[PDB]
Protein backbone atom coordinates (compact mmCIF):
# COMPACT_ATOMS: atom_id res chain seq x y z
CA UNK A 1 0.00 0.00 0.00
CA UNK A 2 1.20 3.39 -0.75
CA UNK A 3 -0.07 7.03 -1.21
CA UNK A 4 0.46 7.43 -5.19
CA UNK A 5 1.88 11.31 -5.72
CA UNK A 6 1.65 11.97 -9.20
CA UNK A 7 2.65 15.18 -11.77
CA UNK A 8 1.28 15.36 -15.04
CA UNK A 9 1.78 16.08 -18.07
CA UNK A 10 1.16 18.95 -20.52
CA UNK A 11 2.01 20.02 -23.88
CA UNK A 12 1.93 23.63 -25.74
CA UNK A 13 3.71 25.85 -28.04
CA UNK A 14 6.02 28.95 -26.28
CA UNK A 15 4.10 31.56 -25.56
CA UNK A 16 1.40 29.31 -24.20
CA UNK A 17 0.17 28.37 -20.21
CA UNK A 18 -0.59 25.23 -19.24
CA UNK A 19 -1.34 23.40 -16.90
CA UNK A 20 -0.27 20.73 -14.82
CA UNK A 21 -1.56 18.94 -11.87
CA UNK A 22 -0.19 16.96 -8.95
CA UNK A 23 -2.41 14.38 -7.82
CA UNK A 24 -2.92 11.90 -4.74
CA UNK A 25 -4.37 8.48 -4.89
CA UNK A 26 -5.01 5.42 -2.60
CA UNK A 27 -5.92 8.37 0.06
CA UNK A 28 -8.44 6.32 2.06
CA UNK A 29 -5.91 3.07 2.01
CA UNK A 30 -3.37 4.96 3.35
CA UNK A 31 -5.64 6.56 6.32
CA UNK A 32 -5.65 9.97 4.68
CA UNK A 33 -3.54 12.92 4.53
CA UNK A 34 -3.24 15.50 7.43
CA UNK A 35 -0.25 16.47 6.77
CA UNK A 36 2.48 16.90 3.70
CA UNK A 37 4.95 18.66 2.38
CA UNK A 38 7.39 18.49 -0.90
CA UNK A 39 8.70 19.86 -3.81
CA UNK A 40 9.28 19.08 -7.53
CA UNK A 41 11.96 21.35 -9.71
CA UNK A 42 11.26 22.57 -12.87
CA UNK A 43 13.52 24.03 -15.93
CA UNK A 44 13.13 27.54 -15.86
CA UNK A 45 14.98 28.55 -18.90
CA UNK A 46 12.38 26.65 -20.10
CA UNK A 47 9.24 27.17 -17.87
CA UNK A 48 7.60 30.13 -15.43
CA UNK A 49 5.85 29.12 -13.19
CA UNK A 50 2.04 31.69 -13.44
CA UNK A 51 0.08 30.12 -10.40
CA UNK A 52 0.14 27.59 -8.08
CA UNK A 53 -3.42 26.42 -6.63
CA UNK A 54 -4.61 24.06 -4.34
CA UNK A 55 -7.00 21.64 -6.17
CA UNK A 56 -10.26 20.21 -5.24
CA UNK A 57 -9.27 17.56 -2.78
CA UNK A 58 -7.89 20.05 -0.35
CA UNK A 59 -10.40 21.51 1.69
CA UNK A 60 -10.35 24.83 2.83
CA UNK A 61 -6.91 25.50 1.34
CA UNK A 62 -6.82 29.46 2.35
CA UNK A 63 -6.16 27.73 5.57
CA UNK A 64 -4.57 24.60 5.20
CA UNK A 65 -2.52 24.99 1.89
CA UNK A 66 0.74 26.92 1.01
CA UNK A 67 2.48 27.17 -1.94
CA UNK A 68 5.32 28.96 -2.94
CA UNK A 69 7.40 28.63 -6.42
CA UNK A 70 10.97 30.56 -6.34
CA UNK A 71 12.80 29.38 -9.58
CA UNK A 72 13.05 25.74 -10.35
CA UNK A 73 11.86 25.26 -7.28
CA UNK A 74 7.74 24.69 -6.08
CA UNK A 75 7.30 24.18 -2.60
CA UNK A 76 3.66 22.12 -1.79
CA UNK A 77 2.49 21.97 1.77
CA UNK A 78 -0.84 21.23 3.57
CA UNK A 79 -1.11 20.98 7.34
CA UNK A 80 -4.68 19.75 9.15
CA UNK A 81 -3.79 18.96 12.79
CA UNK A 82 -7.23 19.15 14.19
CA UNK A 83 -9.84 19.40 11.89
CA UNK A 84 -11.02 15.75 11.10
CA UNK A 85 -13.61 17.58 8.37
CA UNK A 86 -10.94 19.32 6.19
CA UNK A 87 -8.12 16.10 6.18
CA UNK A 88 -7.53 15.24 2.11
CA UNK A 89 -9.50 11.73 2.17
CA UNK A 90 -10.62 11.41 -1.83
CA UNK A 91 -8.52 10.79 -4.35
CA UNK A 92 -8.05 13.24 -7.03
CA UNK A 93 -6.16 16.76 -7.69
CA UNK A 94 -4.15 17.76 -4.82
CA UNK A 95 -2.70 21.17 -6.62
CA UNK A 96 -2.40 22.98 -10.19
CA UNK A 97 0.35 24.44 -11.85
CA UNK A 98 0.00 26.86 -14.16
CA UNK A 99 3.65 27.40 -16.57
CA UNK A 100 4.15 29.67 -19.43
CA UNK A 101 6.56 28.20 -22.12
CA UNK A 102 9.35 29.59 -23.02
CA UNK A 103 10.99 29.37 -26.54
CA UNK A 104 12.50 26.54 -27.57
CA UNK A 105 14.81 25.69 -30.64
CA UNK A 106 13.83 22.44 -31.28
CA UNK A 107 11.01 20.22 -29.82
CA UNK A 108 10.95 19.80 -25.91
CA UNK A 109 10.22 17.24 -23.28
CA UNK A 110 10.89 19.13 -19.68
CA UNK A 111 10.45 17.23 -16.42
CA UNK A 112 9.06 18.44 -13.38
CA UNK A 113 9.94 16.10 -11.02
CA UNK A 114 10.01 15.49 -7.20
CA UNK A 115 12.91 16.78 -5.47
CA UNK A 116 14.79 17.01 -1.94
CA UNK A 117 12.37 14.58 -0.48
CA UNK A 118 9.44 15.55 1.82
CA UNK A 119 7.30 14.66 4.65
CA UNK A 120 3.65 13.12 4.61
CA UNK A 121 1.55 11.96 7.54
CA UNK A 122 -1.74 10.70 7.67
CA UNK A 123 -5.06 11.80 9.63
CA UNK A 124 -3.48 10.27 12.53
CA UNK A 125 -0.68 12.20 12.94
CA UNK A 126 1.26 9.18 11.81
CA UNK A 127 4.31 8.90 9.04
CA UNK A 128 2.69 7.53 5.52
CA UNK A 129 4.32 4.30 5.08
CA UNK A 130 5.18 4.42 1.49
CA UNK A 131 4.95 6.89 -1.15
CA UNK A 132 5.11 6.21 -4.68
CA UNK A 133 6.31 9.56 -6.90
CA UNK A 134 6.05 9.85 -10.53
CA UNK A 135 7.56 12.49 -12.14
CA UNK A 136 5.39 14.49 -14.91
CA UNK A 137 6.71 16.79 -17.83
CA UNK A 138 5.67 19.50 -20.25
CA UNK A 139 6.18 19.26 -23.85
CA UNK A 140 7.02 22.51 -25.85
CA UNK A 141 6.38 22.30 -29.68
CA UNK A 142 8.40 25.00 -31.90
CA UNK A 143 5.88 27.39 -33.35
Amino acid sequence: ASLKVTVGTANGKPGDTVTVPVTFADVAKMKNVGTCNFYLGYDASLLEVVSVDAGPIVKNAAVNFSSSASNGTISFLFLDNTITDELITADGVFANIKFKLKSVTAKTTTPVTFKDGGAFGDGTMSKIASVTKTNGSVTIDPG
